[PDB]
């Protein structure tokens, strides 16, 4: 019924989350209370006016010594518009904000109740358009808090046509190509370094980062003598770096005048996410050691900024470090995930199927874990600020919540005691479980042998029908958390298996190095060993089952109803890879063909027979005659990671056979599909294929 | 040099207003403490984006139930974006607001989500939503299950006689629709709307009479109907804003059967009613005279129950001790009662003060909360159970937010303030209030006795002076934070502010005295304070000039034509040049007929005396004797005043080849309000001064 | 487009007897043309073999096609080169140049890119056609 | 030159063309109905 779903995903869309939050400073009371004040970010889906709505909120939080007495709300939600980054000073006095507003760009920096000063970059005309993604961007203030850093795209000459008419530039440099970073990062070829002096308001370029690097994520160095920041090698050429941990970098530190530049680290691995301790003299980063999968487990390594001697902290993880961690897969650590006694760590992982929050110490090197036990959920780390955790919890049946914590002191972090600020109703109607599967002798891998895998299993709390999904990656994941889709679908009476097939992030390097040069033999297998184990199990209704995933995702649905043409009633890809031979001429990251089929990738490659034949014989297309499924196809027409052609090809195929499939083409949107209109419009056409086709 | 008067214009329009401020609901502590937030916005002048822009902040006051133990900050500011009007529910629970975004939204808040939005545009059940002060509004209902607003009445649909249909009422397109005036541009016709939050559903009211326009309407007690305030709009309309003798009453019309019943009378005007606390009474502003634009106003007070009605403050003459003088704003208030529901308080001018004031409503006396001192400017923004926000300001310091606890009945005047955000002040300025007593041979023959007052700012004699006139003629300047003139004192000018006989908050005599004796009392007031000025303070009497706006205008035009010898400069602004001509484009013709001393008929016709009056009153027949430079600004759009004026004057002055600098703005209206506009004019008038003295 | 693709083969082939070369929109690898053009049946015409609506993928097919592309012959090149390719283009995808020009990069051999982001494959607006011109006119004149 | 064209009858009163074929109109599941 069209009606009711519409309302059901209008009730269901309304649940806002949580993106960023923040700290500010003491205050005491002349009764010797102490409180101190919480800023948080929200977005939430309008259907009405069809677009995403940001707003801010504040909390209030009274304590005593290292514990929490009260808390409670500081006024109603306040919408903003044009905001792009944001930055609060390291005393709590001041603001800086990035806005574009007219369009102009412009840097502005508050006080109290006064906008102190305002900047209008485009009219200095020093660079271009600002970074504001999470790959490059960033904005720092200076210890001294007189000057401010971030990254800005680099200026490019004036050009001019040959015949232009003047009044009573390089001619012919109109078109010249400038080459860009790929999905997502349309327009963006090189950025450089910027520094604007508040009081006088002159903006300056760094001089002396390397000519064959992109920089990036950098901040003020101790005493405020230079900058550190990590550079991108992109020569010859560069490969997509959006979603991928693989690209070569490395650290550099440049002072502010002079042009000398320093590397910090080693330059044939890849590293990101520096942190500085609170007390400058020490630097902490995520080091990967191999360029081969664009996901896998990493390091964390210390620096020493006046000995300059570099170590290892957290070493990869074959399969597991006790029954409560399994290694580092974060892309990313927190703005601010330093104790107050610069000497521990605190960061949130993947855990099996779970995502929890760990605790490191520097300078033993254990690691404690903070929610162990339970049934599982999510939680996610915003910020912690003397010794002051901010954290975001969910689980598939209960929407995002909001709290508060204290970090106990070392050697008691478990006995962490939690305070709600912002609370979620549940949805009682949902039921959620996990299943571990193991693999059957015949299907056991020749190196790594005993790895186990898992799913998770919602059902309303043979008559059911249920749906099937695998994610994409081949190297990512699901966790315990709250997801829209599979919700709405629990509760319109279906029954969802998420699987995390052997491959997935969160179980160790042994599980991640399992499936290259296997894709389209080992996956599907365990997908279809899950979904037969599942029906044998909890008896649902074999006559309706269904298949619904996106890019490796509709690339293992494919496979599935190819291969096993009696299983499955009805099928919903989005952005599916159907061919990797043609493939790999026309994405943005050709090495992921080649490092999937079995084979290394290098520069200067060249077409090959065996190759060629090797990556056929792994596609879907290969498969197309013997299909007789329904199927929906819904593409992006502006996907760069993955051509819309690939569908096309498979559609044609199945087309030319007279097999029942309808085809939506949504000309100005990427391989997410994340606008408004186009999600819901998504949603809505299949959730009315699967539910008129079953 | 324009480059420092460009520096000290920048550091001068940092400073921020305020403009709106609400209360919170009170919060408890396990420790047995009580704390409540406070919401404010803000706006200021941005020259980079030259725009003004609108942001929000929040404050915390932790309080004993009878006096402020603690205030602080909770938080930085948030700019915002479209919205036009917002109203907290009763409970303080949920939020409602008005947005553009081009369509308009109507949404409602509650917690960390967006509840739920209409669009109104789509619903099509009328026009776009009034968000003035005149008419417009937002209401909660008591149950907080509906809300009230007004807007715009739906048109008919019109189509050309030649269209083409595939294979509406024809010659309506172009009919005329008149509006209500200055800065109303295209407002015809409100009506009420009631919007059910549950179901979605919009409904228009019926039962309002066909020859009235409605507005501020709030719930009825027991939300069995609307209260409202209709203004007369046959024949035809007359300029509504910034008047106050607009005829008009109050109605209640019931939700669902079209019955409409009168609660005042209906030859007067009314304004700004309030509902008790308690739900059984109502107090509001009544003006009884339709002749002068501004006046002195009574309180009255309605009973629900009995239907009786009443007086509480009635005219003043000259003045009721030494602190009170009459009530002369035109609104309260939004939250104006005593939690007793006994007690109203309100701000208003008193000379040339502004204070603050408490009425009680049973017996009638009138309590100055802010008596003595040396002045300033206080405005109320809000009160909530008897605690109550305020502004205030002076001429060398910006505006500054306060709270406070109202005292018990009998004790009002000893009240504490707490500040919960200040203001640096600027030590180089100096201000102080002179007392002005016109000479015999200047006596008004009914009125006799009557004095005036002026304002001084000057350097904290070889200085210059600047003398301004206000505006009106039934207006004033009070003691608070003005711009321009503090950028000129920081240049090292003096400046005069005059408040001539005539001017509001110095009793109705003062303001009846001036009508029929425009062009002669007002010029020779300004002339005597002029002169008393120049002879006791010593400052160079060679380099004194004149600035004024509007009836300001008028006024520095007359001064510099009857006394040619006296001003060295002067910059006018939209000034009234031509009584007579400006009679038939005006969008006020009663104005005209009130100031040249007749009445006003709607079905008056052009006559010889009337004429030849307004003719002798005029400036222009001065302008052969003009030889002052002069610097003039004028704005296109401007519908009281039109622009012809000004065009007159300059025709006459260029043709007897004086030096003139005209300047046009081709999208402006009197108020030269926007920011672009408005710092070109500052600048270019700066610069005429300080170049020709 | 055709006479691109004779370009390329004669310059790979022949590596000593021109001295430059400009080409506006090459075939550069017919087996990967074939999946993205409006016309797949010229790739099989023109390879040897029958076209056919249901026929899919068959490494025999494949083999010939790579094996009469100039991309083959890319390491032997040292003729400067100028690209200019129209983004729009239809018929002929512009990856294919792109997959040439980095082949070349690769190698340090001189290439100059112009990419039009509005062009099909006649760059024939008045703007793009008299750019193309003047640019090739002054390449032609420069490396000779 | 593909498939247009523009044509007279003999007798000079009926216009010949071609011209794309109409397509019926859809809307959003979410679209706000005037009340
Ligand atoms: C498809 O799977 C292709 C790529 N792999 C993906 C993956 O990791 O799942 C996606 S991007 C990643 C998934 N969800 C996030 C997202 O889409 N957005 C934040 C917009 C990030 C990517 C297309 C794969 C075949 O290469
Ligand atoms: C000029 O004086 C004409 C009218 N009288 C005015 C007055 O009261 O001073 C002005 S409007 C009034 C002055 N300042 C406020 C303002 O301008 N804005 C809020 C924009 C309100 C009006 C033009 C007079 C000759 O009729
Ligand atoms: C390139 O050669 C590709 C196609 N073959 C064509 C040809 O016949 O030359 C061209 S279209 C043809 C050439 N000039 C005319 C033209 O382009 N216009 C009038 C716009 C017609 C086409 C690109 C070939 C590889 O298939």
């Amino acid at each position: 019924e069209p009606e009711e779903a519409a309302a059901l995903y209008r009730g269901l869309s309304r649940q806002p989350a949580l993106s960023a939050a923040c700290l500010g400073p003491e205050v005491t009371t002349q009764y010797g209370g102490r409180y101190r004040t919480v800023h948080t970010e929200w977005t939430q889906r309008d259907l009405e006016r069809m677009e995403n709505i940001r707003f801010c909120r504040q909390y209030l939080v009274f304590h005593d010594g290292d514990s929490v007495v009260f808390a409670g709300p500081a006024g109603n939600s306040v919408e903003t518009r044009g905001e792009l980054l944001s930055r609060e000073s390291p005393s709590g006095t001041m603001k800086a904000v990035l806005r574009k507003a007219g369009e102009k760009q412009f840097l502005e920096v508050w006080e109290k109740n006064r906008k102190l000063k305002s900047f209008n970059l485009s009219a200095l005309e020093k660079h271009g358009p600002v970074y504001e993604d999470d790959c490059f961007g960033c904005l720092s203030w200076s210890h001294s808090e007189t000057h401010l850093l971030y990254v800005a795209d680099k200026k490019r000459p004036k050009a001019e046509s040959f015949f232009q008419t003047k009044a009573l530039a390089i001619k012919g440099d109109q078109f010249l190509f400038y080459e860009d970073w790929g999905e997502n990062m349309v327009s963006k070829s090189t950025p450089v370094l910027c520094v604007l002096d508040i009081e006088s308001g002159n903006i300056s370029v760094l001089e002396g980062v390397p000519e064959s690097v992109s920089p990036g994520q950098a901040f003020w160095a101790p005493g405020d003598t230079g900058v550190v920041f990590v550079g991108w090698w992109h020569e010859p050429f560069r490969l997509g770096i959006r979603f991928c941990t693989n690209r070569r970098s490395a650290l550099y530190y440049v002072d502010l005048t002079g042009g000398k530049c320093e590397l910090l680290s080693d330059e044939s691995v890849a590293v990101t996410s520096p942190r500085l301790s609170p007390d400058q003299c020490r630097i902490v980063y995520l080091r990967f050691p191999s360029l081969v999968p664009h996901q896998q487990c990493g390091q964390l390594c210390l620096y020493d900024w006046y000995t300059r001697v570099t170590s290892v902290v957290v070493d990869i993880v074959p399969r597991q470090l006790g029954e409560d961690f399994s290694g580092i897969y974060c892309s990313l650590l927190p703005l601010g995930c330093w104790s107050a006694d610069s000497q521990r760590v605190v960061f949130d992982s993947p855990q099996r199927s779970r995502q929890d929050l760990f605790a490191v110490d520097t300078q033993m090197g254990s690691v404690t874990s903070l929610t162990a036990g339970g049934s599982g959920g999510s939680w996610k780390l915003l910020t912690i600020d003397r010794d002051l955790m901010v954290v975001q919890f969910s689980t598939p049946s209960v929407p995002p919540s909001l709290k508060v914590g204290f970090l106990p002191p070392a050697g008691k972090e478990q006995a962490v005691s939690w305070v709600s600020l912002e609370e979620a109703e549940p949805f009682p109607d949902i039921s959620w479980s996990i299943r571990v599967l193991q693999p059957p002798p015949q299907q056991e891998h020749v190196q790594y042998a005993g790895l186990d895998f898992e799913a998770i299993l919602l059902q309303p709390s043979t008559q059911v029908p249920m749906v099937v999904m695998p994610h994409g990656g081949p190297h990512s994941s699901f966790v315990t958390a709250w997801m829209l889709f599979p919700a709405m679908l629990c509760k319109m009476g279906f029954a969802v298996l998420l699987v995390n097939y052997r491959g997935s992030t969160g179980f160790g390097q042994d599980s991640i190095l399992s499936l290259p040069g296997n894709v389209g033999h080992q996956d599907v297998k365990d997908v279809q060993f899950a979904v037969e184990q599942v029906l044998q199990e909890e008896h649902f209704d074999a006559g309706r089952v269904a298949l619904m995933g996106g890019s490796h995702g509709g690339f293992l649905s494919c496979h599935l109803i190819g291969q096993y043409p009696e299983t499955y009633s009805a099928c919903v890809v989005r952005n599916p890879v159907i061919n990797i031979a043609s493939m790999m001429g026309s994405t943005d990251i050709p090495d992921w063909c080649m490092v999937e089929a079995g084979f290394s990738y290098s520069s200067d490659c060249l077409p090959d027979l065996s190759v060629w034949a090797a990556m056929l014989d792994k596609s879907p297309i290969k498969y197309a005659p013997q299909v007789k499924t329904p199927l929906l196809l819904m593409l992006g027409q502006e996907d760069r990671r993955v051509p819309f052609k690939q569908g096309m090809e498979y559609y044609r195929v199945l087309k030319a056979r007279n097999v029942p499939v309808r085809l939506l083409l949504y000309p100005k949107s990427t391989h997410a599909l994340s606008e408004v209109e186009v999600e819901s419009d998504s949603f809505m056409n299949a959730v009315l294929w699967l539910c008129t086709h079953l």
